[PDB]
């Protein structure tokens, strides 16, 4: 009885993830996001202990919905004849990180450090729950502007984390690593670290470093904005051409550029005027 449990509001967006509407849980006036996907547009199917074929995204989301505030949590889902409907939390006010960077340009390094740190904590949480996101990027990251907390979204290209090689990929190509472009082979963690390198560059430069396949493959990073040497070093480390030359999450978070991060609420007070 989806329409009796939730009040539907404006359309907030549409895209490869489907169509997302603002919503309110009639029970307790909780703000929610109501996301619709057509069955014929689902790229990858998975399934639950009961038998029911569902979008892979529902499998992954249930594994990472633990009360952690770094992933947008799945509250409920419904199956319709031709679509699935997902009920997700919705911070208020909220802004997508892609739009935030569009509006403000290159971020101050103190702000980028806090944002990057929170993205790492959230990706580590996903991996600890057995989930590989495979589409880390600014469009798939929300800012809870009052609390200064970032939240990951869109597991529709994800997979169960495994230790063997992946030979399939359906995320964003300009965030994909060179070993995928050249060989159509990657391992989950080092591919995630590559995409975190692209993301960090995007935050401190205001745009992604590579647009074309041969730029990804060549792996030469040019900085068009003034960026500290420690940040440049971390970025180039994450964008190492050989997967085994890339840092681990532990190595990223111990890097000199990552030290003395602001807490999320401090971040909101200094930088989000909140
Ligand atoms: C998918 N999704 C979005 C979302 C909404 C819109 C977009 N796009 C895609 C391109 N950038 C502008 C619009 C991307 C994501 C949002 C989202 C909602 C509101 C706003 C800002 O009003 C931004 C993103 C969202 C929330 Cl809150 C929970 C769960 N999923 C969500």
């Amino acid at each position: 009885p989806l329409e009796s449990q939730y009040q539907v509001g404006p359309l907030l967006g549409s895209g490869g993830f489907g169509s997302v509407y603002s919503g309110i849980r009639v029970s307790d006036n909780l703000p929610v996001a109501i996301k619709h996907v057509e069955k014929d547009r689902i790229s990858d199917w998975g399934e639950l202990p009961n038998g029911t074929r569902v979008p892979m995204e529902v499998v992954l989301l249930k594994k990472v919905s633990s009360g952690f505030s770094g992933v947008i949590r799945l509250l409920d889902w419904f199956e319709r004849p031709d679509s699935f409907v997902l009920i997700l939390e919705r911070p208020e006010p909220v802004q997508d990180l892609f739009d935030f960077i569009t509006e403000r340009g290159a971020l101050q390094e103190e702000l980028a450090r806090s944002f990057f740190w929170q993205v790492l904590e959230a990706v580590r949480h996903c991996h600890n729950c057995g989930v590989l996101h495979r589409d880390i990027k600014d469009e798939n990251i929300l800012i809870d502007l009052n609390r200064g907390e970032l939240k990951l979204i869109d597991f529709g290209s994800g997979a169960l984390l495994k230790d063997t090689v992946y030979t399939d990929f359906d995320g964003t190509r300009v965030y994909s690593p060179p070993e995928w472009i050249r060989y159509h082979r990657y391992h989950g963690r080092s591919a995630a670290v590559w995409s975190l390198g692209i993301l960090l560059y995007d935050m401190v430069c205001g745009d992604i470093p590579f647009e074309h396949d041969e730029e990804i493959i060549r792996g030469q990073v040019f900085f068009r904005q003034r960026v500290s040497s420690e940040c440049q070093h971390l970025i180039r480390w994450c964008l190492a051409l050989r997967p085994s030359d890339r840092p681990t999450f532990e190595e990223i978070q111990n890097h000199p550029w990552m030290q003395d991060v602001l807490l999320p609420q401090e971040t909101a007070e200094i930088h989000l005027h909140s």
